[PDB]
């Protein structure tokens, strides 16, 4: 379906915690066409965004799924239509969105008419990935649960996978060179919001 | 599509206008699975919401204009899509709402997870449609120029068409004994929310 | 429902008449989850079985509709449930059958539980595809009057829509270079099994 | 969902041990609507067909537990469906059935169209019920262990409840004066058709 | 089960959100021995805890589900068996709780060995409930949709349901004769501790 | 029950003791899936986890006490359950283990969700199991007096009893052709996490 | 455990359809100590007896399963222990058996302590083998569908598994050139024989 | 082991010879998880079954045994396994047992599922124990030879040990007020099947 009208007014209230002058990290998985997840966290408070979308392009998921992201299909079934959409649309008005290569986000961003909203791309060494990868997947790696896959690299070599929320808080500690002190960390949207139990149908 | 999230923000402006506990008429064409054309009529203050929606099955469509409505498909392609989900899904919480032959208002409400309204099934002569009909198409007949079919009955005799909007205000008249003076009448639908002029679409 | 005891052995009958052994084609229109025409042609005798699922999901058929075959959701309401899941459970063992594009059809036949079926994926150049379709619907068209709406294309160009019955025959042309001379081509399963009149109840 | 393609031919395959001509006995516990375990015995053969069928009303279920059968819900779950409608589908044409009380199998055999089957109530006396009772749950009763519940009558008189196949071998002692010396009984249909362990999904 | 190794090293570390210090609800519904849903609400930072439990006794369940949470056996058969152990286990060291009624929490407190957390029984006039109840469930209700069943008292007069976290809101209300403004309020559980998808066996 | 919450406190803290890159030798006696004594030695500091479970299989404990390891049932009903799945979770990550024989540890290791450790299996000559058996017992046998059994082999020869503990000193005295000298060689459990004296119950 | 003494009367029951003079097949999957199959098969009429019994040696199991038979090793789990022992116990005195190979059978035999039985060693040419092995396969396959993975050759070809209850009636069929024409054919066993559901224990 | 199938189709036989309606007195030593001896009496006819148990908890044996029963471990280790189970199981239906003290049987028959069992429990006055405790133990006393320690109460007065049969014996002369003139009294278990002197193992 899409987001129904309740749940698009429990969104309005619940997106009134993002801060819209907080600096803010975005990150996708799958492309601007075909997003699998989505990740919109800002550091200061703690309080990120974060769901799935199920692929329309099933044999490049499962090709994304070997070589990125390791997701399983069979987990997305049930992500709540409508959320990337609305998501980005209930993004707040000139928000400055950081990332780590610009391409993919600012094309997603304009194939949602959100053109308003300024990217930062920030540069990352490949050795400050290597550092705070794991750091972050033990402090932080609770909060993601899915990716259940084995992903390799070119020379067939095991690699540990990308999850959207863990490269921000990744791409947060490269850029303070201080994995983040954060009491409180939460996601803004609730279980029920992300997934889909019950039916609703629109007109 | 459906409704954008900017849509429903308007819309949730919009809604504004409906007094909650002002006596309130509504009415349908089409079934309560498939209506094409709603409205919802506040007397009191002469607000009302007003739209349309392109049906499913074409061949009921065809035959409910050659004997009730006499629409056109041609004029309902650009409907905006999630209409009827959305304003049914904003009308405000426990309203009381009148109509004639509550059956097919339940349903509708009902299948959309509306049970907290309740309905006021309004009994009208036949002795009294007659009387109201002819004058409310004359002083409110300008509000829809939707009806550009020949409607006939049983006997293959010509009879005026059925509005909803005009219903609404035939109805109101009946229960009234006197055909309303009302100043301002208003829909609080603008006429790109009712209709689709540009492209947006939903992920 | 489903497809009663009766209708079931009469299908075992009429799927007496599928030469195992015989090359044969496959096409649908829909989703492999949501399958609304089925397709399957033997090009040697001319025999065929050819019918229709009503979609669940309705926005997706009616986009399906504008892009590709250009159906309508009446007709489809009174298409006898359980014909796909049966059609595909009664094919003979280790069937090779041919088609366009194999990844559709090999997800619903193991969505099916029959990976007992193996595929060909048969190329088809497009000069191929234009070549065939005209010829081929003006000589075999009038077996499926079922694409009585406008599809269009990305560049809103009117195209002829897709029949799976008239793809499997434009199929056979391609792959043999001639329109197939068939004095008898009929459908082995009668109007009365594609399509539900009377009312029947499992328990 | 319903029984699939294989699982309907397998039947046809099982019901073929039926004798058509065969004396034959029916009982089943539950109403026409609604029944929750079916028993078809040949005394001649010893032949039976023997099911369950999970109740739509779980409050007469439970009431019907407490006063005659004395299952559990919980055993009912994993009945494969489609069952009820697919052996009574199958059954013999013309098959003359004996019962205890026409009533409740005629309406039965009526909603599943079966109006071809004759069948013959045979009158039995409370004194011969209670005479064979005992006789036939003790010889006979490890072939259902489905009823785990207390059962009493009117007087909260803890009674020995009533199971469809013990029902017809009580029957068909009653009616020969003689608990029947069968070597061989034994139920047509598997333990995997009665129950449903994996799962198969209809289109 | 219970609680596993690594379950609780998460749980030790989430509880590294709760401040000591700071004024804190609870409410359960469900006896000490018994309890079915278990909320512990800290109002300065918004932080709270909240999860459920099946209950043992199936027959008082259902009798506290007619006239108090209105709950359904079924949405707890996936509880995290251990969770009301382990939390109440894992609580500081002198907490000073506040409550409704303290006779029923301090007898779950001690029965899981916690005597050192002082209870502080506030005065609720039944006048101050009726006044936050509906506010509470409009804000923060989206938080339980566990309350699906009808609640009636004594008189058969239908009743709000009580939610334990919906009540540690209320009761903050009229203990503070306002509404709490809270931005952010949260569960430091998450849904998968809360509720059990995979299986792990202790030994 | 099992591990309560403080008892899990402790365990974390004395686990601090295990170096997690020190070599290291695991036994079990028992079946993975019915152990009864585990031991787990770091020779390098003489620190060693070392504990009991009461078997749940009790025939094949004592067919297993009189042929490997002797041991009586008696002392095993007061073993602190949860002690083997909490163990086993509580060791470090990727923790290299020395044993004998890695068929049963792997199946245990994999019984909980540790994978991620190794194992190396030491191959060790009879003859040198008969020389260090005699010395290890002498040495360190005082650290287990629960073999009060008498264990025979097939030719009902009265052979010394399996320790785990004492498995694992003989092996690393046969790996390293010197019987260890260890000033301090202590278990890091205390006698009360061990074995229950008070009784302490989980929700 | 072991068979129950009301298990074992029922077994002495069942038994007595066993016919001692008929011409009998025995086959089992596994070694004599460890046989994790068993099929006792009458062709006559049509009786046998038929069975499961997890392995005691999981690494041979394995290799078993990957080099004939392909069971899993999870489908064992419930298979009532004792059965082998007791029906090889309730056998008829001086039964005459054929078998294919008689080495594997007359081991457990009299490692069963029942030497009484004489065995006949049927020999049966690969060439009859490969005949009736497909056509057995599917009149007669539904009775086990316990060989759920793929089998492999010296040369990774991949095989059809062997089922000693399949290899009864392929036996039967090569030694008399004819598939058996069996209307009746059924196991004397009941399932909640051959499986375990709820628990008893032995003193 | 257990009672093989030739064991229990003896003890089938030889229960032949208790009769059902019988006055019949039941008496254990050791506790109801874990009894050491059994005896069960019918006066009548002056039939008995009496045999033992090896106990698992070794050191309440022990201390059962300086207290009550005065037995010898060492005595224990041949009685045939299964005993305990099969012969509560062969017990025949609905039969009404005596004893002193009906907590220990009643819990015994519970565990070994034989409810169906009702007990008479006959209050005894410790004079008449001490009256004909010596008469029974000289003219019966030569039946059970087991009794081989010193038995002591709190006070350290040593005392007459109890044997079950003994026991029996006694409570039917206090219940009689004569020491029962019986000529013929014997077990209906040979000592063969009491004891075990060769060896059988179940699969
Ligand atoms: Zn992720
Ligand atoms: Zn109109
Ligand atoms: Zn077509
Ligand atoms: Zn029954
Ligand atoms: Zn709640
Ligand atoms: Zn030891
Ligand atoms: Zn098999
Ligand atoms: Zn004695």
């Amino acid at each position: 379906v899409g987001l129904s009208y309740s749940q698009t007014m429990l969104l309005k209230d619940l997106m009134g915690g993002i801060d819209p002058n907080a600096p803010t990290w975005i990150d996708i998985e799958g492309r601007f066409n075909d997003p699998v997840e989505i990740a919109i966290f800002q550091p200061q408070n703690g309080q990120f965004i974060h769901f799935y979308r199920e692929p329309v392009d099933q044999k490049q998921f499962k090709q994304d799924s070997k070589y990125s992201h390791g997701m399983d299909l069979a987990d997305l079934f049930n992500a709540q239509p409508g959320l990337t959409s609305s998501v980005i649309g209930a993004l707040p008005q000139g928000m400055v969105l950081s990332c780590q290569g610009s391409d993919d986000i600012r094309k997603l961003l304009d194939s949602q008419n959100r053109k308003d909203i300024k990217l930062i791309d920030v540069e990352m060494t490949r050795e400050a990935s290597r550092e705070y990868e794991d750091k972050v997947w033990d402090k932080y790696g609770w909060l993601c649960k899915m990716h259940t896959g084995i992903v390799r690299d070119k020379k067939k070599k095991e690699i540990t996978p990308h999850c959207a929320l863990m490269d921000c808080i990744i791409f947060e500690s490269a850029s303070k060179a201080r994995l983040p002190d954060l009491k409180t960390v939460h996601n803004i949207l609730p279980h029920d919001l992300i997934f889909r139990g019950p039916n609703v149908v629109t007109l």
